[PDB]
């Protein structure tokens, strides 16, 4: 039984990794997800310049999930080209380099950076279009003409196999639109699903409070709350993007739920608010939980059940 | 002390009601729910024509909450319109009818209809505006042109103060160019958020299967899955909507969470996948809970507490 993957022209340990945002800001952040038993681990997504982010409290967990507005608080690209360029052991695990440009220019001008990089020494990169563009203006993903022009600027300028962060969408017309968007784009070779979903609101009974100070309590869930909606998301786009791998993220807390999303169609599986509470110790439960169910069922590899979700009649 | 209220020229013993859906579809439903401590009822949503609706497995629910692709069985609109006109006793409490036309023509043509009934009787609209659609079309309330179309042709229509019922938003633009469109709509008195949060999907480890049958197991949640996303959009559109009433719907297990809704800005609070599982002894529970965290904190009004949730600086 194992649960070793190869793709990409890589090779996995283990289908586990960190989601965008966890674990993974500062250097000390990377070599702690790089020591521990993940099979990749992603970087913080990036901004051209340094980011202090939004004023704290701008996390916060509870038993179902997170809620967070950290409003992109990063190192800068140049520190996580560094990391890839210099820093980095390969030979542990693959490394993904995230992206978060606030405008189409600030994300071509650090791909193009990131491309020879990317050429020599393997890491990939994950392009996160659950993202702000102009105020007023739905997130780059809600906005299909913006998608699009992201997608023909970055292919233009990186010319390298890539893949895109999304955020999750609810109406049927939507998962057509977005993966008929993706699908014009063949260097588009991973999907990762999900984003938080946008703009939740948490409320402490005893204080009558908001429990994050941005945008007046509002930010985006993560968690127990998410997993249905990742598996959607996971699905609809394994069943419309056959030619592209989807990554799942949103609400692992467990092999089991790492399964359902493998069932789902995921390749890789990232870990959010379950590794932000639980620390990076998860990995090697995860793992053993996976195989756990896998032994139970007979599957000795993921290949085998990827994909495989049974619908009724 | 007492849970009294007056709105939209009714007086209600209690906040409480059921959400569209649940325990309202036939007369036995309805007489169910009116000889339930609640203090309102509203019909399930309505075709002119009768349907069946999907296949069956349609509904399942869990320890976190609800999935459904009912698909809109109903008795249809001649036999919800009797009820309102003959058969309901409006000295119990009041009643909202649902209506969700597969078409804007389908709505006119039944809330021509409703008109002289709500005059008389006063019974209460609340349109449906998260009903479904085809493909290469996103639901109505996800299209603001549609949705613009729609209410501006009900309102000719019906000529009387209404209700909408929405789906929940995820980006705050959205929520800025909805509650514009509903405030471009002086008969629109109230706003119901949410309708179920759409096509998620919930899969069984055990059985490697999706749940319901329709839509390749795809529906709408309900249930502690959607909680922090109610609130959310009860507050953006209490916020955006001064003019309006809002009704919470999503989430409510109990009176802590009725509590959070109100807070929030509700003034009806809507029951949906609770009610489902706990039969219509909660509204008992719920009536109960509420007024003891009211005590406790020395509310001896909603009023007192509605809307009032605090932000940080
Ligand atoms: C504290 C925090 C920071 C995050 N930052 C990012 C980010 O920089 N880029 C990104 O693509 N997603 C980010 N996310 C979203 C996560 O990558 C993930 O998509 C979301 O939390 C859902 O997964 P979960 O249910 O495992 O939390 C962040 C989430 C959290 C909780
Ligand atoms: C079985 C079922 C049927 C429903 N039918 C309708 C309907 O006919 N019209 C409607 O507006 N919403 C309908 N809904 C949505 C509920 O009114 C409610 O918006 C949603 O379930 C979220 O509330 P909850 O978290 O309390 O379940 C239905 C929900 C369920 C679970
Ligand atoms: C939509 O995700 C974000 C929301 C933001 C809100 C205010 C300011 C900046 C923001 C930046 C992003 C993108 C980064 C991000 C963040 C974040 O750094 O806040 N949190 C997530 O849950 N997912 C993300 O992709
Ligand atoms: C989300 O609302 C619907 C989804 C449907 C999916 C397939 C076919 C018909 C559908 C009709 C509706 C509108 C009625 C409704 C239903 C329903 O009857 O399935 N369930 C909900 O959670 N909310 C509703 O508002």
């Amino acid at each position: 039984m194992c649960l070793k993957l190869n793709l990409l022209d890589h090779v996995f340990a283990n289908p586990f990794m960190n989601a965008a945002g966890v674990l993974c800001s500062t250097e000390e952040d990377l070599r702690c997800m790089t020591a521990s038993s993940s099979g990749a681990l992603v970087s913080k997504s990036c901004t051209s310049a340094p980011r202090d982010g939004n004023p704290e409290p701008r996390y916060m967990a509870f038993p179902l999930g997170s809620i967070n507005s950290m409003g992109l608080p990063n190192l800068g690209f140049d520190f996580y080209l560094k990391y890839a360029s210099d820093l980095h052991d390969y030979s542990k695990k693959p490394l993904f380099l995230s992206i978060s440009g606030l405008s189409v220019e600030e994300n071509v001008a650090m791909v193009r950076r990131l491309a020879p990089v990317a050429q020599e020494k393997g890491v990939l990169l994950e392009l996160n279009l659950s993202c702000p563009n102009v105020p007023g203006k739905p997130q780059v993903a809600y906005d299909f003409e913006a998608m699009r022009t992201y997608l023909q600027q970055v292919s233009l300028a990186y010319g390298l196999p890539f893949g895109v962060k999304m955020p999750p969408y609810f109406d049927i017309a939507h998962f057509d639109t977005a993966a008929a968007v993706l699908n014009e784009f063949p260097l588009v070779k991973f999907v990762t699903c999900v984003n938080s979903v946008g703009n939740g609101l948490v409320i402490d009974a005893e204080s009558e409070s908001v429990v994050i100070k941005p945008k007046q309590g509002f930010g985006g869930l993560g968690g127990k709350y998410i997993l249905p909606t990742a598996l959607a998301n996971v699905n609809a786009f394994y069943r419309r993007c056959p030619d592209k791998l989807v990554f799942g993220c949103g609400g692992v807390y467990s092999g089991e739920d790492a399964f359902l999303h493998i069932l789902a169609g995921a390749s890789m599986v990232q870990v959010g608010t379950a590794l932000q509470e639980e620390g990076p110790g998860i990995f090697t439960r995860l793992e053993d939980e996976l195989l756990e169910i896998m032994a139970r069922k007979g599957y000795r590899t993921l290949e085998e059940f990827r994909g495989r979700v049974k619908t009724i009649e």
